[PDB]
């Protein structure tokens, strides 16, 4: 979430600013996936949102492409949230959301649009691995 | 003076962050001395403040005790003269200013206040050069 990220500085040429933690439901995936769903609803992979898949690491990419969503759109999206949570996990786990451009009003990025149309996908095999992000 | 200094950026593990501007009155003192008495009133040295004297590049150094007087109380003195500009030139030419640490309550910095017990010798040739600062 955009609340598990840790801001150390706001220097931009620094060498350390941002950091991850709440580590409270990292689990092992070697290769045989997970079959628990867990996740704040609103941040989870399509497939983290139902319950009857095995799902794998790439699911984790999903939340980061949802997380470059918050941080274009300077966190649009969460504030519209707080009225409708339904509608909220409803977009999130379905994937049809608005242009990030088009309805939030911010400065054209169009290399990392290309990032939040490709790590979104409902496909998990088609979204960027975490090493190739 | 404390205006003539220019921040850049106000990250302290920075690379570039003063600056220095405004060189109005710059001269060329080779070995001779200078005459002519130039400088804003509560920031020179006081064979500056005199018209008597043919003073060289050290009484510069003075002007630069003065302004980590004032870095090291936050401007303490500045905002005082004010309202007594006369008893601001007169203490700044004398040389008779208070304990930095007594009056205007700040953390001891004992290795800076010597600096600042050093380069404000009413003798010129006391005072450290700028390449011993």
């Amino acid at each position: 979430k955009p609340h598990n990220v840790l801001l150390f500085t706001l220097y931009p040429n620094a060498a350390i600013i941002a950091k991850i933690a709440d580590y409270g439901i990292a689990q092992y995936c070697c290769r045989m996936g997970i079959k628990t769903s867990e996740g704040t609803p609103g941040f989870r992979a399509p497939e983290v949102a139902r319950g009857n898949v095995i799902y794998n690491q790439q699911a984790d990419v999903y939340s980061f492409g949802l997380l470059l969503y918050d941080i274009l759109t300077t966190g649009g999206r969460i504030v519209e949230g707080l009225k409708f949570p339904n509608e909220f996990d409803e977009l999130e786990i379905q994937g049809k959301l608005p242009d990030p451009v088009k309805e939030y009003g911010c400065a054209p990025w169009p290399m990392v649009e290309k990032l939040i149309k490709q790590c979104l996908k409902e496909n998990p095999q088609e979204r960027p691995t975490s090493a190739q992000v």
